């Protein structure tokens, strides 16, 4: 009521969330927040995502959005004049970073040399600037949580950070279990995709593999997928063959590598806090849903998405590159509006002069078996 | 000398080219053009690309670039004050479309209410706006040549619009010669990239198919490569087996489809002038070279790039999608800085549930055999 904070709305909302978070945490007093937006921005509910990212109580922070023509300098002057006519605000705090160029122009002329007003601008990756009344710069970096970041994009998500095996196990699981058993695992992959085993796990939580008929295993039609081979590979990974959960089957079929990456990040990656790492994530925006192996927001508020493919065998580089590019560009960026750093992690060795080694030129960093 | 034009440089240079072209063609008078740039823009020779796309004589249009800090409102105010101190211009024309937000902020406030000064702004896709001294808009669209467009990206190019067959021929060459000899064409496919024929066309321009001995023919080792059926399919396409040129070979291997597309655009596409269509193009920027099948600048100054794959048979779908994506994003966009509309034209039918059926979600519009 006594302090109003003015933000211009832009497609990328994280800077606005950071500026509001930086001012509120430094003052910690009731205020009103005015968002100056457009028809195009509000059609994407950008004002809503900003609000939700902050999680203020409406008893302490009042929100209001006003619409302007993004290319009409007089319209923005008029609506700001109208809004502030006969105002008794003790502090006006203006952030002209967002919005169109004309909006920032109109906002700057209106608030420049205005009593009790502070104007700010934030260039990408640079220090926050005050432009009026005292030109100076601030080290301004509010780190966000993963949920605030996704709330800022209008994205709800669910994740499962519970791991079948711990980090001590997953450090050496590839050498002691996966490397010398590649053929047995491929039969388990076929077993997981088989209609009988997929269906029966919707009815019950535990299977007993000793009690299953051999014709149920022959139906998989994978030469590795025999009842004895599946029992063997399940015992190799230290599971109780009398009470096998789907969780365990997923671990063998490549989940071990998702856990290895998740745990390694949390235990070894320095520019990231483990509270901002998430495994087995499904993101949702409106009617779009997608699953992501590992995602984390590093300490510089940059979001990283990893595609975990335990093995990229021969003659499949082209397929897995499109799948990855399809997830990155068509889905994550185009349908969800997320500007992420994308990675492909694999235990296989990516030779040069192969399709997958183009990924660097698409913006996808690949970590190889030589890296893992 | 008496009229000056002030433009702020942005990464996408076409708006500046169009505004400069629009004003000179309206006034046609000696003028000075002042480009306000930054170290980042000038590291890309953006001022050079603007100059080179206009092709003015230095006797009539004087160019000068001054450098500022993109996020420092006072440095821009300072360099403009210094430059225009005791100036004698009769007309000052300012275009604040380009540059960063802070540069446009600083340029606008410096030139606003100045005498003999006009200020302009162009939002994307919208009419040009005069902001000062009279608010109004203009139908503003300067059609560009393909050369001006590519010069504006610092790209030189070579091409070859001489076709082997005319449009009347290529209109029906698929039905009457390609469709029912797919097997013989793959035999010349392998003949072209055979080392012997590749070798000899280095030395001479005409090779007489009558006098080549038949183990030159089986060294290709393709089953259909039997000296007589390459004579036969050379005759089917109407060529002089006495004096086959390499160009005739290329025509059968797929060049017929590139000529078909090129000529169909020139003859049938409404929104494109044929003087802006080029075939068999090589583009060059620095030490980067690449070849494109057919490119054209339409009448909306939108650049289109077409990958001509006559047949996309089998289950080679993932491969041609990466090759297309690699060309559009890795090469054309990232190395050449071109924001183009890309197409993939093919005589085959792209079924649904196929890799290439994803292409539209990547922005690649595909014209099938249904449409061709």
């Amino acid at each position: 009521k006594e302090t109003i904070l003015v933000n211009l709305v832009s497609e990328q909302t994280i800077p606005n969330v950071q500026f509001i978070k930086w001012y509120f945490n430094k003052k910690q007093t009731p205020m009103k927040i005015l968002l100056v937006s457009t028809k195009e921005m509000e059609q994407k509910e950008k004002s809503l995502f900003i609000k939700n990212a902050l999680h203020f109580s409406d008893s302490f922070v009042e929100w209001e959005t006003i619409h302007t023509d993004g290319n009409d300098i007089s319209k923005t002057e008029n609506i700001l004049t109208d809004y502030f006519r006969d105002n008794e605000y003790k502090n006006i705090i203006v952030n002209i970073t967002g919005g169109t160029k004309i909006m920032s122009l109109a906002a700057f002329d209106f608030f420049n040399n205005k009593p009790n007003t502070e104007i700010f601008y934030q260039p990408i990756g640079k220090e926050l600037q005050e432009l009026y009344p005292n030109k100076q710069k601030y080290d301004m970096f509010e780190v966000l949580s993963l949920k605030e970041y996704l709330d800022a994009h209008g994205i709800s998500y669910k994740y499962d950070n519970e791991c079948v095996k711990d980090w001590n196990y997953n450090k050496t699981v590839y050498d002691l279990c996966v490397a010398d058993n590649r053929e047995l695992i491929k039969g388990m992959i076929a077993l997981q995709n088989n209609s009988y085993f997929n269906n029966v796990y919707k009815r019950k939580d535990f299977l007993d593999f000793t009690q299953i008929e051999e014709e149920k295993f022959i139906a998989i039609n994978h030469p590795a997928a025999t009842k004895e081979n599946m029992i063997k590979i399940l015992q190799i990974f230290g599971f109780d063959v009398s009470r096998i959960e789907h969780k365990h089957i997923r671990y063998i079929t490549g989940g071990w590598f998702e856990e290895y990456v998740y745990q390694k990040i949390c235990n070894e990656y320095h520019n990231v806090d483990e509270k901002n790492v998430a495994l087995n994530v499904t993101i949702q925006k409106g009617n779009d849903k997608n699953e992501l192996d590992v995602i984390y927001l590093d300490k510089d508020n940059k979001l990283h998405v990893i595609e975990c493919k335990s093995f990229v065998d021969g003659n499949e580089g082209n397929r897995v590159l499109n799948d990855a590019l399809y997830k990155l560009q068509a889905i994550i960026k185009s349908k969800f509006g997320l500007y992420v750093k994308q990675h492909l992690y694999t235990k296989s060795i990516i030779e040069k002069e192969t399709p997958l080694n183009r990924a660097k030129e698409f913006g996808i960093d690949i970590k190889d078996g030589t890296q893992l």
